[PDB]
């Protein structure tokens, strides 16, 4: 099966009001060891936010700004872009590259499951072992069209009807891992 | 119930297309049902949801002049997309498409798709003109408050500087309300 | 002639407002007339054009909750902005939005407006899908040609080398007729 | 006067075909002394375009690329933007902000008349001696009817009304120099 | 300290290298055994730079796609040269470099000898920014506000409202720099 | 020369300084009289970074807003710490650099020393490239080529057409990184 997010998410995930500073913020990152924490939705409509150390180290301490006096209101992401529990990890790894973050929030319907971040995906991802390229499944579907009509135009028994349908089988073998 | 939602904005026709396709077929359904995007269908239960949108046959195809007859829609669509909660309030949705530098999203609940907003949608239709409120000025509040709080233990329940602190409180209160209603 | 202009596919209605308006005058504009962008008008002959978008005001406006009865169209617009040539082929369009990032600009010919082009312009009335051709085709042929000719000097005219150089000329021309018909 | 784009611009500009090489490019800007060449027009409906040392650094150098088989075309921008000569040059700066470049040609109807830069802008334009913020004109109208409501509202003898007056000739006296 | 704290004092000292030839999976297999989420590229002499692949390299640029680890390489992923950190340079400095450039670590190299590797998660956890806050630059507003204020002395009189509050500025200036 | 040519040999030599605490109008009148599209901000003392301010910086911050040059200053729009550039890295690589950070131009620094400054131009005017290119990391593709080659003659026999074919991608490779 393909390995999904909630098999490799950090499941210690703690959350933070967004009118704390980013003192208090920087405090419970140190306490608990964390990268990046959850801000709290205040109530069952309002969507989850993060907060993590790139937002710190880029939005205040490059600037020099005193951590004491901005709030994580001003720095956070929310809405925050977050993760079903059971998305592959291949489609994490690529919604982080396509949005350019590096951790998220894993919720299923409103509740908060764990944090998931490349390092994750780094270190417990199956992606050396068995890598398998993203939409291989619509590359079969088109492989098979063109692999038809190439032998339906030079022949069943034609060199390049018999190379378009080893490309569906390359491809099908790729899939089965 | 009172934040003016996503699903009250989003335009409900919304096709879908397979990856498998050719850029060609999904301009032609763009073209019949007037669409200036389509949803990607996911193949199963686990499998995401995408968006091709005109901007990326545009970009991708059109710009470079390759035949959309031989690329297909795996090439150019977002796969996973940024999505959109129906019960998302539309200024957070603003938000996210401004964050992210999106113009569409599908709505999304559960794994259900219910709609797709855009910019286009927020324009039109969102109640931003008639009531505009500043995000998170409830949280500036809260904050306001804590600094007050501090600034009145410190230099005395009296002083000419936590009167200060608390009145900035009040025109945030009051400001948050103006448009409460 | 041959090439499909950006005039023949531009949106004619085009409506225009003035920098200093509000924008919420642009946005009750932009909901009376169905309009994704306006063009600011010139105060005089030298002032450039301008352009203000549903983006534009998404993302600066509705994106931090401002008022737009307060703000002004001055605050958000791009000008100058970027302009396209009526002649301009639209495969031409197509890239030149890809490169600087746009989805619609203002037609103009000397300083006189005469339209609005945009991605959905291009996706919905482009011949590329029956008409693709690449894009500096004709400089790639020129430029195999030079890489051919330098071949057969080198290795000698009647070499493999010099006729496989030649065969990328013709591999190349085929292609630009096939779509030239 | 408004200081116009032509009368900072560089009038000699030199042009190459997009089907030239990245090293006969790399001669011509060499012995001209040029950051900049535009591609000439193959006919009439035919765009400008540009290739400039940044194009060249970026793109060829930058991997190691061989400027003696790699062609103009394959790294210039074309369309590129254009400057009108009217335009004034405060103007020209920011379409060079808003558009991330540092140079264009300077083209009027289809005839290239020359070619305007950062650089000339630093060297040429009054902008230290004669700052004047874009949109003032726009600034003057609202800040005029701004003016009116608040001395309507408050009454025509008012602090609050006469203060509003004073920013509407603050910006009148900014706008002529 | 009161000093300004810098690079060195709060870089992870466990520091390894990769050669550019080697393959992603064998920078994978290194990044797990050994914990970490940048590997330094070994420079090949004198004259070459240090470079870096990092956790998000790798994710971003071979996972994202599906490439096979086992056939791609470093060299065909990491940044090099890489931006190279002073071991004095200052931890805001470090944070503003990076802000700047978009990177998220970097080596601590003096002269060509590598002693480090300073990252965001290094800043967030180790630096002193809470406690001592200093705005970049104060420095040379306090500059400026000197020469300002000595100009409007020599101009109004050493004794003038003016002078004492230009005076002032740069005392308010000097106070928010110390503590 | 055959060997690969360095930032300091292609350097402008005419290098000169402001300080931060200066106003933009010091900054362009120096520009101007010098003919610059560039100054190196001096650093503080000892600790403190280098940084610069280029033509870019003040057209695209200062005359593209309208702001005043003359009460505007050097700190408000400069890039401090800088990206610096060693006097031994080679062209293609401060290239790359360039490209990767997006500048157009760094101080070249040897230790805390400045010896001048490096740009796109000098890259465009004086660079071996036309002549002499090499791709990058050809170095590193050369290596791992070697260690296929010395893989698939141990595994299939030092006389076999694949270990001989493998050994003939090491040598159009080194051809290819000489002339
Ligand atoms: C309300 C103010 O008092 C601010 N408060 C800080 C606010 N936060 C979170 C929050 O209460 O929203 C920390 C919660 N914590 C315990 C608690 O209150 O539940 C703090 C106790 N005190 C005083 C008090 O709260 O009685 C510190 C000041
Ligand atoms: C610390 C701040 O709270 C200062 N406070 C002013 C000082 N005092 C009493 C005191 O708080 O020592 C006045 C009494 N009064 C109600 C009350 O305090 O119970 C004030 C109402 N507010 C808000 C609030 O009180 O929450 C103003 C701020
Ligand atoms: C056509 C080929 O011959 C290529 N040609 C290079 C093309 N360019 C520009 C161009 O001609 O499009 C340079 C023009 N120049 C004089 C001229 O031709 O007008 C070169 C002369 N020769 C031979 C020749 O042209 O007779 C060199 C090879
Ligand atoms: C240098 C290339 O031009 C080689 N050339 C092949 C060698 N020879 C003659 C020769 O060119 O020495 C054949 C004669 N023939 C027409 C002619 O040359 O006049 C070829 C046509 N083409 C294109 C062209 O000729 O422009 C093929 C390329
Ligand atoms: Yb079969
Ligand atoms: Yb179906
Ligand atoms: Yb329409
Ligand atoms: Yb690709
Ligand atoms: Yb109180
Ligand atoms: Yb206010
Ligand atoms: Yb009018
Ligand atoms: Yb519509
Ligand atoms: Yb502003
Ligand atoms: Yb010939
Ligand atoms: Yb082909
Ligand atoms: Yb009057
Ligand atoms: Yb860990
Ligand atoms: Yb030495
Ligand atoms: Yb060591
Ligand atoms: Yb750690
Ligand atoms: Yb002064
Ligand atoms: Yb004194
Ligand atoms: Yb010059
Ligand atoms: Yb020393
Ligand atoms: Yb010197
Ligand atoms: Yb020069
Ligand atoms: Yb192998
Ligand atoms: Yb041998």
């Amino acid at each position: 099966m393909v390995l999904q997010a909630q098999e490799i998410m950090t499941q210690n995930v703690v959350t933070i009001r967004g009118s704390a500073t980013v003192a208090d913020a920087v405090k419970l990152m140190k306490e608990k060891k964390l990268r990046g924490l959850i801000v709290e939705p205040r109530h069952e409509q309002d969507p989850y936010g993060i907060v993590t150390e790139t937002d710190i180290v880029y939005k205040v301490a490059a600037f020099g700004h005193d951590p004491k006096t901005m709030r994580v209101y001003e720095i956070m992401a929310k809405p925050c872009v977050v993760v079903n529990p059971e998305l592959g990890v291949e489609y994490v790894a690529r919604l982080f590259a396509q949005t350019r973050i590096r951790r998220a929030p894993v919720i299923q319907g409103k509740t908060l499951l764990g944090i998931i971040s490349v390092s994750d995906i780094l270190f417990k991802s199956d992606f050396v072992e068995k890598p398998k390229r993203l939409f291989i499944e619509d590359e079969i579907e088109a492989a098979r069209e063109d692999a038809r009509a190439i032998c339906a135009a030079k022949g069943e028994t034609s060199p390049d009807c018999a190379a378009a349908w080893d490309v569906v089988e390359e491809l099908q073998a790729e899939a089965s891992h």
